[PDB]
């Protein structure tokens, strides 16, 4: 039926019809895929920013730091996007992306046990400096897009080195949307703290019949877009590719 000449062509007028640069990785099994109007930056370093979350979470839990039911008290203090000035678990924070919640987080596992946890599932550049609450914000952790898809294709089988039940908690925490019988788990990401501006959108889909099919969205967000777009654009390579 469709070419697949046809298929980057829909996919690459995607990302220039949202005025932007990006690539989105899509793992079939074995393959990895490169689409986008901006293949190069499959192999190009990019602060994880909010898709730490994820590593964040699964760190916590598996050392105890956290339960799944444990409520984050807000402080009290101004935020800067109003959603955020509430009492939340780790699944609520993982929706919002409520970053004060993964930096106490962070904080209650502490520099040393980051370190060595980053370390041991080697995510990214897997450095995290001497600052526990911003490293995965504004450097020195760097992730590439193609090492966040493979990350996403692990947590999705449940083949990170956690314990299962870890895995699934976190795994829970990222449902987004439901489309015909498939089910997208991501986790989404802008760092406004480098410049350019980086955008993600990482995780999979689970298909009707079982399969999980990962892929990670990475663009350059600029001042104006909407988070949205990141979102609109995976949704409408995924149909594309005929995976939801
Ligand atoms: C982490 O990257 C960063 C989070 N991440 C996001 C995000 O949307 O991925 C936000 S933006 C904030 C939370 N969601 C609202 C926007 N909704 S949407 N659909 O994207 O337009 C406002 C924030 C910058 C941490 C480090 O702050």
């Amino acid at each position: 039926h469709i070419s697949s000449q046809q298929h980057e062509k829909a996919i690459k007028s995607y990302f220039d019809e949202a005025q932007t640069q990006g690539v989105i990785i899509i793992k079939e099994g074995k393959n990895l895929s490169t689409y986008g109007n901006a293949l190069a930056r499959a192999n190009k370093e990019y602060v994880p920013a909010s898709t730490f979350d994820m590593l964040n979470a699964l760190i916590g839990l598996e050392n105890h730091k956290a339960t799944t039911n444990e409520i984050f008290k807000w402080d009290g203090k101004k935020r800067t996007y109003p959603m955020w000035e509430k009492d939340m678990t780790l699944g609520e924070a993982m929706a919002l992306s409520a970053v004060p919640v993964y930096q106490e987080l962070a904080r209650r596992t502490g520099l040393e046990l980051m370190q060595k946890e980053v370390k041991r599932v080697n995510f990214g550049n897997t450095n995290i400096g001497t600052q526990v609450d911003n490293f995965w914000l504004v450097g020195p952790l760097k992730i590439t897009p193609v090492q966040e898809v493979n990350f996403a294709d692990d947590l999705a089988h449940n083949r990170l080195p956690f314990k299962l039940e870890t895995q699934e908690e976190v795994k829970k925490m990222l449902l987004i949307k439901e489309v015909n019988g498939s089910k997208i788990y991501a986790k989404s990401g802008w760092g406004m703290g480098v410049t350019p501006q980086v955008g993600w959108l990482t995780g999979w889909v689970e298909q009707a019949n079982g399969k999980k099919i990962p892929f990670s969205l990475n663009l350059e967000m600029k001042e104006g877009m909407s988070g949205s777009i990141r979102n609109e654009i995976t949704y409408k390579s995924l149909e594309n590719l005929g995976i939801i």
